[PDB]
C-alpha cells in the first residue's frame, strides 16, 4: 500500500537495505527472493512515510527479511537500480548508439537504494519471512556470483564499497 516513499526528482522508490557482515568481515549475510527462490539478494526495502531516516529502514527490513540484528559500522552511500520499464522489449526506439560505445535508451531510475555496512550481532531463527525465504553467509567471491546470477550490478556495486574481504 502507498506508504511508499519516491524521490521528488526522479519518481524513483527509495529503498534502504544492509550488508551485513560477519566481525571477521569474510562473509555478508544474503537472502533468497521471494518472487524468484533461487536468486540469492541482500535485504532491503521501500522506505515508509513514518520513518525519520534511511538507517531505520535498512535495520527494520534487515530484521524482516532475514532475522539479523547488529549495528550500522559504515554508510555506503547510494546506488540505482537502471533496469529499464516493461514497454521496453515492445517498444520501436530501444537504444542510443554513440561512436565508439552503445547504450540503453535515457530513462530515469525504477529505485534509488541507500546502503549501510552492518557487523551481524546475532541470527535468529524466528522472524517475520521466517517460512517465505532463506538466509545463508557467503564469501565475498561466492556473493559477488550470486548479485550477477541475480542480474542485480547495484547490489553489487553497494557489496564492493563494503569492508569485506575479497582477497579470497
Ligand atoms: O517485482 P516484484 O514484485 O516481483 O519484486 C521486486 C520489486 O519490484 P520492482 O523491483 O519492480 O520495483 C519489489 O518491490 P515492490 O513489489 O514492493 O514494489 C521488491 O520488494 P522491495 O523493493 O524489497 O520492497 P519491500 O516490500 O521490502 O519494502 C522485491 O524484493 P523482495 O522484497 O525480495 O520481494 C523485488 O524482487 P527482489 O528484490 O529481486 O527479491
Ligand atoms: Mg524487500
Amino acid at each position: 500500500r502507498e506508504n511508499q516513499v519516491y524521490s521528488p526528482v526522479t519518481g524513483a522508490r527509495l529503498v534502504a537495505g544492509c550488508i551485513c557482515l560477519t566481525p571477521d568481515k569474510k562473509q555478508v549475510l544474503m537472502i533468497t527472493s521471494s518472487a524468484h527462490k533461487k536468486r540469492w539478494i541482500v535485504p532491503k526495502g521501500g522506505v515508509e512515510k513514518d520513518e525519520p531516516n534511511y538507517e531505520t529502514t535498512a535495520q527494520r527490513e534487515t530484521w524482516e527479511e532475514a532475522g539479523c540484528i547488529g549495528k550500522i559500522v559504515a554508510n555506503l552511500g547510494t546506488v540505482e537500480d537502471m533496469r529499464p520499464p516493461k514497454d521496453w522489449n515492445k517498444d520501436i526506439k530501444q537504444f542510443e548508439n554513440s561512436r565508439k560505445d552503445s547504450e540503453v535508451a535515457k530513462h530515469p531510475p525504477r529505485t534509488e537504494f541507500h546502503f549501510y555496512e552492518l557487523e551481524i550481532e546475532n541470527l535468529l531463527d524466528k522472524f517475520p519471512e521466517c517460512h517465505k525465504r532463506h538466509r545463508k553467509l557467503y564469501s565475498y567471491t561466492e556473493a559477488k556470483q550470486n548479485l550477477i546470477d541475480a542480474k542485480r550490478p547495484e547490489l553489487l556495486e553497494a557489496l564492493n564499497r563494503s569492508a569485506i574481504i575479497k582477497d579470497d
